[PDB]
Parts: C-alpha cells; structure tokens; sequence
C-alpha cells in the first residue's frame, strides 16, 4: 500500500527522490504511519504496549506494577485508560472496546433488555 | 543560579547552562518535566517524564478516579507495595504504615 500525503505521520523524504515515507517514530499501517515505535533503551518490557513514539504503557486491559492487575469492567485499553460505554450491561474487549453485552442484554451500549 | 550537575549546555557559544529538552528548573537543577500543547495534563493526572501524563499519585482509570489496590502506590500504580497485604503504603512516598503489631521496612515482622 502506498501512503497518503495527508495522512498521520507521513513525512517527505528530502533526498533528491522525495518521496514519501513515515516521520521520525512511526511505522507505516495501510496508508498512514500510525504504528508507534518503542526500541533501542525505550523498548517496551513484557506485558507493555508502545502507545506513543518511545513510551510504553502496560498491555491493554492490565494496569499496575507489574502489568498484572485485570482492568475493572468500566474500562478498556491500555493502562485502563479507555472508559467501556456498556459498563454495567457489558463489558469492553481489552484492545479493541468492543461490546460484549451480558445474556440478556442488546444495542450498541448494550442498553436493551431481552 | 544553575548547577551544572537533566541540566545541558546551550549550541550557542555562550556556553551557557540550560534544561535539557523536555525539562525545567524549579531549584538549582532541571527535574520538573514538561507537558505542554496537545500533550498537557488533564484534571488529576501529574506530568510525570517528558510529554507524558499519569493519574496523580495512588490512582487510576480513563478518569483517574480509581484508587490503586493495595498492593501499589504512585502515579497509575506503578509502584509496588512492599507491606502489602500487612501494612499500606503511603500513594506518593511508599512510606508504609504496619498494622497493629507488626514491623519493619515491609512489615514483615509479626
């Protein structure tokens, strides 16, 4: 896939061929540069996720010291940092925020009975 | 006024002493990082290393209003608890408070 010159993170290359590539700190993911990097001394521990160029948080749904402690229901993603609309009638897939509505529940926020 | 002991020195030929970028002083030296533009701290969370945000001290969240379970302290609780479960730890120092009867650094003594 090619890149889009408006799209996140997409920086012109200044050798004479000047063509597109990613800024400084991103990866290219179909036609933007969305994919942070974490390497060298800011690569990212196990149970840590890149979230921005050189920072890492723990993996999505897991918090604390050690990236261990399961996130309570109202939230999502990494560190918790995501609030689960569907909090109480369901619950948020950890990295995506997905609604999973409990058994008798349906609607985007898992708002209707039955 | 700057001690030269995250403190660097300036390209120009001043060779003047400055904050390494991302940091500012607040004393002598250069240990406030910086949180600014799109990546300023909201309501209770503390800039805690350059350009990055974390809920204040002992808590958590989309929010930052929930509180760390016991066995962490400090921002997000990234911290670990050395006294948990026989003690608790202060949210921003660690500092632990034993229970009744108990002591030591991590509480471990009955």
């Amino acid at each position: 896939s090619e890149l889009d010159p408006k799209g996140q993170h997409v920086c012109v290359a200044s050798s004479p061929s000047a063509e597109l590539q990613c800024c400084a700190g991103w990866r290219q993911k179909d036609q933007e540069c969305t994919i942070p990097i974490c390497e060298g001394p800011d690569a990212c521990q196990k149970d840590e996720v890149c979230v921005k160029p050189g920072l890492c948080r723990c993996k999505p749904g897991f918090f604390g010291a050690h990236c261990s402690s399961r996130c309570p229901g109202q939230y999502w993603g990494p560190d918790c940092r995501e609030s689960c609309p569907c909090h109480p009638h369901g619950q948020c897939e950890p990295a995506t925020g997905a609604c999973q509505c409990q058994a008798d529940r349906w609607g985007a926020r898992c708002e209707f009975p039955s």
